C-alpha cells in the first residue's frame, strides 16, 4: 500500500538525524527534504567506506593527464569545443568555472534549502567514485553542509544538459574562493567566498585536472528540488485522499462508493488502495449514521447518489497516486547515481563519453498530477458552498444566524477558483519546450531544473488549497453538531406545546415530522417567519390535521406559544456552542488540532479573527510539517 | 527487457487469430489493434465460462425492478436527476437512450470504424464480467455485428468520459434497438438504417429491459478503445525510434561508447539501461563504427572528442519515455480487463453496489511523444548540416553539381513543421476540467478528447520516422559512394607520382591529403584549383619542394597537376555512376536499408533520379501505417537478448 | 460599428459576382470566401490594368539573369545554399520544385476551398508586378480557377508555405506525380488536367519556381476564410447573448449606455443588446416575474449574461484587428527577391509572422466566446438559476422519463474542454529549421488550421445554444398560458364553493407565483408547490377568520376534478404568442418554421441530434444569415 | 479588501510604511494623522468591486513592454552592424508592398 510507503516517508523525514554518504546507503526524498529543513541534520561523509575508491580515481585521473591522455574535459575543451586540446589541466578547469558564473540576480535566487541541498547530491554522486575529485574538496563540502554555508545562487540560466551548468559552478564558486561570489553563513551573515571558507576554517582550492568539469556537469539542482517537490508531493497526498473521507462525513455522502468490490472489479492499485483507505476511515462513522437518517427522511425526493467529486474521488486519485509514487521511484534513482561526464572507470582504464531528462518528463507529469488533486479539492469545496448540494448545510458554511450581515467563506470560495485556475496553467509542460543550445550541441536538454521550480509553485498552490478546504471542514463539522442540536430543541419545543396547548394525536405526529424533516438552516435565520420553511409545513400540517379531524383555538394557541418560546430555545443553544459526533470520528485528531492546538472557532459575525487569521494558522502548520501529526494519528490502525 | 515486451506485443498483433471474450482471458492493446486492423480476426465469445452468471445477474435486476426496489438508474433517474423514480422500467432506458443521441456530423468528420469497432468489443468483454444485467441475447448480437464488420457512424465530439463515454455509446445502443436516425456501416461504403443493417445480418430490434441502456452506455469504452490502439502503436514507434538512434549513429560517424553499460550502471533508469543494451549489441560489430574509428585517427586532434546530444545522450533522453509509454501499456490495459459499469450488481451478496486514468496516461504520452519527435528533429538536423555530419553533404546532396541538387532540404524543412505542431499537441487535455451536467459531472476525465490528440501526435511522429529513416537510407549511400570515391582518389594520386616519378616525401604527403579531405567538399569539381583536393596538393607541393630542397621536381609536379586534371575527374564520374545503377552488408541494418531500396523499390536520391522526396517518403510511410515495417524490426533484432 | 462592418461583410460575401484581380482592387476576406465557397464566382484577371508592369518586371528579371547579375534565388542557391552561384537558370527553378514536393498524404490533405483560395491570394500577389513571372502563368491560374481544377496537396510541411505552394507549381509544370482535382469527383494527373482544361505544361523562366513558392498564400488563405466566419460567429454570439436574456429573465439594465460609456467593443455590443430588448415582450414577463415575491429574487442576474457585454469587448476587437491584418496580408507582395525594375535593382528582404501571431490571439478569443455559450447554456439547464424553468428544459410532464437536453449539456462541456486546450498558443513552438537559416518561422499555416479547427468547435456550441433557447421560447409560452389555466380554474371553482373575498385572493395569489414546472409533474400531488401554497393559505384563512372548512374540503376535491385535464388540454393544443412581438422571431421561426423542428419532449419522436444537426447545417452552409439580418435589420 | 482592512484600521491588516517599518494598521493610520473609517452604505463594495489591481500590474507592465520593445527594435540594427548583415533587409519599398504599420 502507498499507505504505507509514505507513513514510511513522514516517519524518516522527522526521525532522521545524521545522512550517510558512502557510495552505496540510498539516499531517499524524505532525507534530502529533511537536510534542507532541519539544520539539526547532519551528514556523515564515511571514509571506510569510499575514500579509497575516490583517490584511486583523482589520481588516475590526474596521472593520465599529464601523461597526455586525449580524454574529454580534462585535455580538450567542454561541449562544443570539445576538438581543442590543452595541457594547461588547471587553466583548463578555471577557464570553465569563470565562463559559467554567468547568472544573475534580479529584484530572486535559488533559496538557501535548494543550494544545501544540491550540496548534498553533489557529494553524493563523488561517492561512486566516477568523479575524478580529490577527497579533500568532499570533505570540504561536507563540512560546508554541516557549517551552514551556501553560495547565493542566481534563479536561471540552467537548461539541464547533461548538468546544471551555471548553478553548480556557484558551489564550485565557493570552493576556490572567488570574491564575487557571495555567501551566507546561517540565515543572517553574507560575505565574500574567501571571508566564507575562512570562517569555518577552510582555505580556497585550486582545481586539478577535471575537477571544475566533475563540480558542474550533474544535474543537482534539479533533483534537489525535484526531492523536496516529491516528498511534499506524497505527503499532501496522503492529506487530500484521507480529506475525501471527511468531505463525505460533512457533506452527507454515501461511503458505499468507497466499497472494495466496485474498485476490484475495476484494479487500479492506487483506486483500490484509495478506495481502501477511505472505506476504513468511514466504517463505523457517527456522520456517515446521520447521513442515513438525513437520507431516509423523503427517501423519494432526495438524490439516490451523490456527485461526482466525492462519488468518483477513489477513481479519480488513482492514477495521481501512481504517478506520484512512480514520480518518487525515478527522482531517488537520480538521487542515488554519479550523474556526471565523463565517467571514470578506473579498473578497466578507461574515461568513458555518455551524459537530466528522467527528472524533467516526471515533473511535467507531477505537475499534470497536483493539478488533478486541486481540482477535485475545488469541486468539493465549491460543492459545499452550494446549499442546493450540500444536504442541509447553509450557502457559503454562514453560521448567521443573520444570513444579511455574515458571508461566512465566501471570500475562500473565490480565493479556491483563483488557486485552482493558476494551478491549471501552470500544468502545462516545459520539455516540450526544447530549444538547440550551445552551439547548437545540446540540441536536446531536458530543462528539468524549470519544470521542477514550476512544479514546486504547483505544491505551494495546492497547500493553500488544503488548508482552505480543512479549514471549511471544520467550518461544517460545527455546523453539522449545531444542526443536531438544534432540531433536538426544535422537536423538544414542538412537542411540549402540542401537549400544553392539547392537540390531538395526529396533530402532534404531523407536527413533529415537520420538525424533523425541515433543513434546520432554511429558517434558522428566523424561526416564526410566516414565510420560512418551518412556519410554511406547519401551517400545510394543521389544514391537513383539520380535514382529517372535520368528522381551531388549539391551533391558533400553538402558533402563538411558537413564537414566545422557539427563537429563544434556539438562541441559547446556539450560544451554548458557541462558547458530539466528531469525538467517535476517525478525523477528530485533525478537529482538535484545528480547533484547539491552532485556537480557532466556528466563524460568524461575532468572532472578531479574519478568515485569513485562520485560514493561515493552518496552511503554517502544513507548511512547515506539524499537520504530520494528527495525519499519523488518524490513520494509526490502518496496515 | 521492454524490448522483449514490445516484440511479444507485434507477435501477438499479427499471429492471432481469435480474440476469446470470456471473462477471465486478458485483452491485451495488440488484441484490440488487431481486431481494429485485421478483419479476418473474430470475435470469440465463451458461453461456457460465462453465461450463466450474465443470465442470473440479467434475471436479478429484472425481478429486483418488478419488486420495485430502489436501484440506481433501475427505478431512478440518471445522473443529476437521480432523486427522481418510477416504476416504468423501459421507458426509463429508452428516455436515457434517446437523449444521448445528441451529437452533429461536421463537415465529413466522425469516429473511425475502427475505434467504433474496438469500442464495441471493449463494451462486450466489460459485459462478461456478469456484473451489468444485461441479457446474454444482447452480448451475442454484439459479437454478431462485430464479426460482420457492422457498426454506427458516431459523432467524433461530445464525450467528457466521466462515468461514460455516454453520447458515443448511445450510438451502439441506438443500433441495437434499430433506431432509424441511427445510421449504421457495413464495411466501408456501405451505409443504412440501423434496421436495414440489423436485418442484413440477421438480427432484429431489441426492446431495452431494466438497467440496459445504462449498462449500454456507462463505461469508458470509446476513449479505452481509441488509447489502445494508441499504446500498441506507441510501442510499436518507440522501439523503432530506439532501433534507428544506432542507425543514425552509424552514418553520421558517432562514437559508440555513448552506449557502454557502466555509463548506465551508474545512472540505472531502467529504460536507459535497457536502450542503451540494445544499441551497444546493435553496433558491436558494425562496419560502419569501423569506418568512424578510422575517420576520426585522421586529423585526431582537430575533430570532436565527443559527439551532440542528440545521439550521445538519446540513451538517457529515451529512458523516461520507454518508462512512460510501458506504464501507460499497463495502465489502459488494466481499464481494458474491467468491469466499466454501474451499479455494478453483486448477485452473489444479494445487493446493487453504486474514465480517469486514461486521461492523465494519455496526457503524459502525448508528452512522451512529443519528446520522442524532439530527438527525431535534431538528429535529423544534425544530418543535414556538413558542419556536424563528418563528412556528409548538405542536405545530403549528391550532386555533383550542388547548385541545382538540394537533396532532403524539403524534407529537412517538413521536419520542424512536424515537430513545432507535435510539441504543441501535448499540452494537456486532463487541466481543462469543466463543471459539467447540471454540475452532477464536476469532475470528469475527457479521456476520449486527449487518446485523439495522442492519436494525432502519433500519427505526426509516423511522419517523422518514415522521413528520417529516409534520410539515413540516403546517407548509408553517401557513405559508401564516399568510401570508393576516396580509393579512386588515392589510387590515382598514387598512380601518377609514380608516372610523373615524384619522391617518396612527395607520394607520402600527397596521399596523405587524398585520404584527408573530405571527398564531398571536392566533389562538385574534383580538380577547382581554389577547392579542397587542390589547396591540400599545392600546400603538400610546396611543402616537398621546400623540404627537397637540399628544377626538375618543378617540371614533374606541374606534370602531375596537368595529368591529374586530364584523368581524376573522370574515374570518379565512373565510379559514381556506376554506384548509381559493400559496408550495409555487415550492419544489423541491413534489413532496413534492404526494406527501403528493394522491397519498396528505392534508390539514392538526386537529380537524376525522377521521383520526388514525396514519393519515397510515401512508400516508408504507408509500411509504418500499415505494419509491414516491423518485419526488418524484427530482422533486425533477431537474436537480442 | 464592428455590426455594420460584418454585416457588410457578410452582404459582399453573398452578392459577389466577380473577384476583380488587377493589383489595386483589395480583396477581402468575403471575396475570398466567396470564391471557395460558392462556384459560380469567378476570377477576373484585368489585363489592362497590370499586364504591363507584369511583363516589364518579367523581362527585367530574364534579361538580368542572362547578363549574370548575382540576385538570390535567381543565379544563385535556396535559403542556406544561397553562397552557390549558377548560370543554369531554368534548372535552378526546377530543382528547387523538385525538392519541395516532399509533403506525404496521410489517413487527409488541405481541402480544395483551401487550395483553390491559395491559388487567388497567389495569383492576386503577382498581380502587383514585383515577381517576376510571366503574364502566361498568371493566365494558367485564373484558367485553372475558373475551371475547378486544384493540385491535392498534404496537410502538413510548411512552416509559413513552401512545400504546399509546391504543389501548385508542380500542376503547373505538368509533374506526372502530382494529383489534381477536376470539379468533386474527378482526379487525374497534372499532364492531363492541364490539357482537359487546354493548357500546357510550363518550363519555369529565371525566378519562376522561387516565385511560385515564395509567400505565404496557405496561410493567409485559411486565414481568410477563418476570419470571416470569425466575424459571422461573432455577430452571432452577439445577438443570441439577447436571446438568452429574453429566455431567462434577465434584467435588460445590464445593457444600459451609461455603465459602457468605454471599450469600444463593450460600447457597441451593449449597444446592440439594449436596441434588441429595448420593446421585448419578453423582459415585460420578466419585469412581471420579479414583481413577484421581489424581496425574495436575486436583485443581480449572474455574470454570463450580466458582465457579457464587458466579456465581448475585446473579442470584437481582436477579431476585428485580426480580420484588417489578414487582409493587409492579402493585399500584398508576399515574396522575395522583389523586383523594382523602375530603379533597376533587385531587393533581398522577407515578405508570414502577423498571420500566425493573429491566428494564436483570435484563437483565444474563440475559446473565449465558447466560454460564454458554456456558461449561458449551463444555467439555462439547471432550475436554480432558470427563474422558473424545468431542468435541462424537460417538458415531460413525466420527467423520470424524460431527460430533456441532458445529452446537449454534457456535449456542450466536451465541447468547451477541447476548445479551451486549442487555445494554446502555436507561435511558441518555433523550432530552428531549415539548417538553421530560417531560425524564426512564424508557423502561419499551422496556426490557422488550429484556429479553423477551433470554429469548427464554437458552430457545434452557437447550433446547440440556439436549439436550447428555442426550446425555452416555447417553454416559456406554454409557461404563461400554462399559468392562466391555474389562474382561472382556482378562480371559477372559489365561486362555486362560495369561498369569501379574502380566501379567493390569497389562492389567486399563490397560482400566480407558484412556478408551473415545479408541480406540472402531477398538478394535484398535496406535496408539490401548488397544493402545499393552496394549504398554507387555507389555513391562513381560517385563523383570520365552521362551515368554510366544508367548501374549502370541496375546493380541494373539486381541484382534482378539473384542474389536472384543464392543464394537459393546453400543453397538449401547444404540441400541435410572444415571440412574434420579439427581434428575434426570425431565428425561432427559422428553426421551428423553415427547418421543421418543434418542442423537444418524450412524444417528439426526433432525436436531439435530428434537431440540432439541422441547425448545424444551416451555420455551416450560411442559411442563418438570413435570420440574422432579418432580426437585425433597422439597427443603426 | 486590505485596502479597505486599512482604511478601517484592523488590526490584523499590516501595513508598510517606507523601506523599513512594518506596524498593525491603527498604528499606521495613527503616524499619518488619520482615524479609523466607519464605513457607510455601499462604502465597503465600492472599495472593492473593481479591477485596479489588475489594471495596476498591467500598466507597469505596458510600460515596460513599450521600453524594451523599442530596445529591441533598436538593437536589431546593432546586431546587423556587428554580424555583416546586408542593411538593404531595411529598405523602404519591401515593407511598402507588406503594409503592416
Amino acid at each position: 500500500s502507498h499507505v504505507k510507503d509514505i507513513l514510511g516517508l513522514i516517519n524518516a523525514f522527522n526521525e532522521v538525524k545524521k545522512i550517510t554518504v558512502d557510495g552505496t546507503t540510498p539516499i531517499t526524498v524524505a532525507h534530502v527534504a529533511a537536510l534542507a529543513r532541519r539544520h539539526d541534520v547532519k551528514v556523515a561523509l564515511e571514509a571506510e567506506q569510499c575514500r579509497a575508491r575516490v583517490e584511486t580515481c583523482s589520481s588516475w585521473v590526474q596521472r593520465k593527464a599529464e601523461d597526455g591522455a586525449d580524454i574529454y574535459g580534462v585535455t580538450t575543451g567542454f561541449g562544443a569545443c570539445s576538438s581543442r586540446r590543452t595541457n594547461r589541466l588547471s587553466e583548463l578547469q578555471e577557464s570553465l568555472i569563470r565562463c559559467l558564473l554567468a547568472g544573475v540576480f534580479t529584484k530572486d535566487e535559488l533559496p538557501a534549502t535548494a543550494t544545501r541541498s544540491a550540496m548534498l547530491l553533489r557529494l553524493n554522486s563523488f561517492t561512486y567514485g566516477c568523479s575524478g575529485i580529490r577527497w579533500e574538496v568532499m570533505e570540504a563540502l561536507e563540512k560546508l553542509l554541516n557549517s551552514n554555508v551556501s553560495p547565493k545562487v542566481p534563479l536561471r540560466g540552467s537548461v539541464s544538459a547533461s548538468g546544471d551548468l551555471i548553478p553548480l559552478a556557484y558551489i564550485a564558486g565557493l570552493l576556490i574562493g572567488k570574491p564575487s561570489v557571495i555567501a551566507r553563513i546561517g540565515d543572517d551573515v553574507e560575505v565574500p567566498a574567501p571571508e566564507a571558507l575562512s570562517r569555518v576554517g577552510l582555505r580556497p582550492f585550486k582545481l586539478q585536472a577535471k575537477e571544475g568539469l566533475a563540480l558542474v556537469n550533474g544535474t543537482s539542482f534539479a533533483t534537489a528540488v525535484a526531492s523536496t517537490v516529491m516528498y511534499d508531493a506524497n505527503v499532501l497526498l496522503l492529506l487530500v485522499e484521507t480529506l475525501c473521507g471527511m468531505f463525505c462525513e460533512v457533506i452527507f455522502g454515501r461511503e458505499e462508493f468507497a466499497h472494495p468490490l466496485i474498485h476490484k472489479v475495476k484494479p487500479h492499485p492506487g483506486q483500490i488502495e484509495s478506495a481502501e483507505l477511505l472505506e476504513w476511515l468511514l466504517r463505523s462513522s457517527p456522520f456517515q449514521e446521520l447521513s442515513r437518517e438525513y437520507y431516509s427522511i423523503d427517501k423519494l425526493k432526495k438524490p439516490k447518489q451523490d456527485r461526482a467529486a466525492l462519488r468518483s474521488s477513489p477513481q479519480w486519485l488513482a492514477p495521481l497516486v501512481q504517478t506520484i509514487r512512480d514520480a518518487t521511484t525515478t527522482v531517488e534513482t537520480e538521487v542515488n547515481s554519479a550523474n556526471d561526464n565523463p565517467i571514470i572507470d578506473h579498473a578497466n582504464d578507461r574515461a568513458l563519453h555518455g551524459a537530466g531528462s528522467a527528472v524533467g518528463f516526471y515533473m511535467d507529469y507531477v505537475r499534470i498530477a497536483v493539478a488533478g488533486l486541486g481540482k477535485l479539492l475545488f469541486a468539493q469545496f465549491t460543492e459545499l458552498m452550494i446549499e442546493y448540494y450540500s444536504n442541509g448545510l447553509p450557502g457559503n458554511l454562514s453560521l448567521g444566524p443573520d444570513l444579511s450581515v455574515d458571508y461566512g467563506l465566501k471570500g475562500l470560495d473565490i480565493a479556491m477558483a483563483a488557486y485552482s485556475s493558476e494551478l491549471q496553467y501552470l500544468a502545462n509542460p516545459v520539455t516540450t519546450h526544447v530549444h538547440s543550445a550551445e552551439q547548437h550541441n545540446q540540441d536536446i536538454n531536458s530543462l528539468a531544473l524549470i519544470s521542477a521550480r514550476k512544479t514546486e509553485e504547483a505544491l505551494d498552490i495546492l497547500k493553500l488549497m488544503i488548508a482552505s478546504h480543512l479549514t471549511a471542514m471544520c467550518q461544517a463539522v460545527d455546523l453539522r453538531q449545531l444542526e443536531e442540536a438544534l432540531v433536538k430543541v426544535v422537536e423538544n419545543v414542538v412537542s411540549t406545546l402540542a401537549d400544553e396547548c392539547g392537540l390531538p394525536n395526529d396533530t402532534k405526529a404531523r407536527l413533529l415530522y415537520v420538525a424533523k424533516a425541515v433543513p434546520v438552516y432554511t429558517y434558522l435565520e428566523s424561526p416564526c417567519d410566516p414565510t420560512l420553511p418551518l412556519l410554511l409545513g406547519l401551517k400545510q400540517s394543521c389544514f391537513d390535521t383539520i380535514l382529517a379531524l372535520h368528522k381551531v383555538d388549539r391551533l391558533a394557541e400553538f402558533e402563538k406559544r411558537l413564537s414566545d418560546r422557539l427563537e429563544n430555545e434556539m438562541t441559547a443553544v446556539r450560544v451554548l456552542y458557541e462558547k458530539v459526533r466528531i469525538q467517535g470520528s476517525k478525523f477528530l485528531p485533525f478537529y482538535r488540532f484545528v480547533r484547539e492546538e491552532l485556537d480557532t472557532g466556528v466563524m460568524s459575525a461575532r468572532r472578531e479573527q479574519t478568515p485569513q487569521e485562520d485560514v493561515q494558522k493552518v496552511f503554517d502548520a502544513i507548511a512547515d510539517g506539524r499537520i504530520t501529526v494528527p495525519l499519523l494519528h488518524c490513520l494509526q490502525g490502518f496496515l
